[PDB]
């Protein structure tokens, strides 16, 4: 019989993956602690699991207190017991291991998709604003032609909006369906951070820890 | 002879150093104080489980134990250990006491530079993301700039031709006329970022974070 | 000859200051009511459970006892006292009783004053802060006259709600809170005006 006490995983254990979930999430990213919880539950869950299959012990003691958690298995050796219990805990945390690598991805592709579909609304905005706005400018070029404003008469800059656009005068209006094609799209700097977002995610690529290593 | 002491977690002053860490390192994301009282004595009898079934494992035993005070509450807890003479109960009792509270200061220093290095991490990017987030906003801002200096060459305004002058768009911009608008492009490195308030805290808490008590005695050994 | 007496956390009522005190302290990272009940029980069975602990290794010993009354954590609490008399036993039951509810009525200043200390160099660490923003906002909008500056010697020199491109205008040129400030400086007298002004019911008094 050989017996190991293991409990909730520490934060340099479970750094890269908090992170992930930080780059993915953010401010509604689950706290750190509330993760070690979460991971060593998935632990002891398939741990059991392993032990039903089996007909290997899981229990907390100390009493009641769900935290640290006791496990034994019991053999035909001293070095026969021990690395048979060390080698069916490591192989627990490759199952759960494996539970994370398939959430992690159907998390990053929700993240993904959400922010992809959030930038090509922007972008599709931006774009019927420039459009609006040429429409505009050529409709109020021909105002001020047939008006003479051919160089900019505004006493204060409230007075152009659209719909006074010719206040501009014929010339610069001339100008900017000119050179239409270099007038940049008009983007929220929640566009720049979303897109930014997106970048960090897309660069995204254990479970307990050991307070006694299994005995003689 | 059995010795006996009873330990429950370290009270608030004491691990108030501790609780100042972890709330520089996490924001409001820093856990309770109560959490993490509960963590830290959580942390002491865990080592402590582990000293016990180690001891039970020699040719010859040695019985330490740990258990709550009283049943059902979680709370105070009773270590006890069973010696040979009287005053050799409870020398020992409280040395394999020490002998813990030293492993558990040992895990706990380096699981500090771990939680720094991830609060800060964790800081880091969210600088770099809004420092990002800025520079782009001033960028697309400097395009604008370039774009109305065609408009207002081709209208050729080199001077202001607004008296009355509140708040800029890609169209009135011209209005400025060429020689603001030139200087300006002129001077776009060192036209300065505009950042939110967060960016500043976020700033300050990461200079912040470049800056033991497992348990208490309810009563000592005997 | 044996007592028996059965306690329980003090009713919501009996720590109406405690948890008002609390909550001046902490605001809303205060522990639910429900919490803190069950810690102010926890300090007491903790002291009776080392009061227990010695009377037994006395060289004439004493008995006194806890337990869980039912199968709830308290649940409420049995404490029983074993004495020479009837008189003796209920008397000295009540006696130790209330001799553990006074030694926690002074871990409990301690305490409070621990937690008071946390709640004050927290706030004073979130004005710390907000001073720090509003000097690096004015030494940005210092920057954007600095700036405003160049572009105003394009021959500006006389004047014509600013931003960073229209401050061009002029020429002859050149410690503010949220209140929220306010709030935090005003939660501070508050609390820090705030003294010592129960750790435990009766479910059952002491017994013959």
């Amino acid at each position: 019989t050989s017996t190991a006490i293991i409990t909730q995983p520490d934060v340099g254990q479970i750094a890269g993956y908090n992170n992930a979930m930080n780059v993915i999430y953010g401010q509604a990213a689950p706290k750190v602690s509330d993760l070690q919880e979460t991971l060593i539950g998935r632990f002891s869950s398939a741990f059991s699991a392993l032990a039903e299959t089996l007909d290997l012990t899981i229990e907390p003691s100390v009493k009641n207190q769900q935290l640290p958690l006791t496990v034994s298995y019991v053999g035909q050796t001293a070095e026969g017991a021990q690395m048979k219990l060390a080698q069916y805990i490591q192989q627990v945390d490759d199952k759960v291991n494996q539970e994370l690598e398939k959430d992690l991805k159907d998390n990053i592709a929700l993240g993904r998709k959400n922010l992809q579909d959030s930038l090509r609304t922007q972008e599709v905005v931006a774009q019927e604003q420039k459009d609006l706005r040429i429409r505009q400018i050529q409709e109020a070029l021909q105002y001020a032609n047939q008006a003479q404003v051919t160089k900019p008469q505004v006493q204060q800059t409230e007075d152009v909006t659209q719909d006074t656009l010719f206040l501009l005068g014929s010339e610069a209006l001339e100008s900017m369906i000119k050179h239409e094609a270099t007038r940049p799209l008009v983007f929220s700097p929640n566009y720049y951070q979303t897109r930014q977002n997106l970048l960090d995610i897309e660069k995204l690529k254990h479970a307990y820890r050991y307070v006694m290593k299994p005995t003689l």
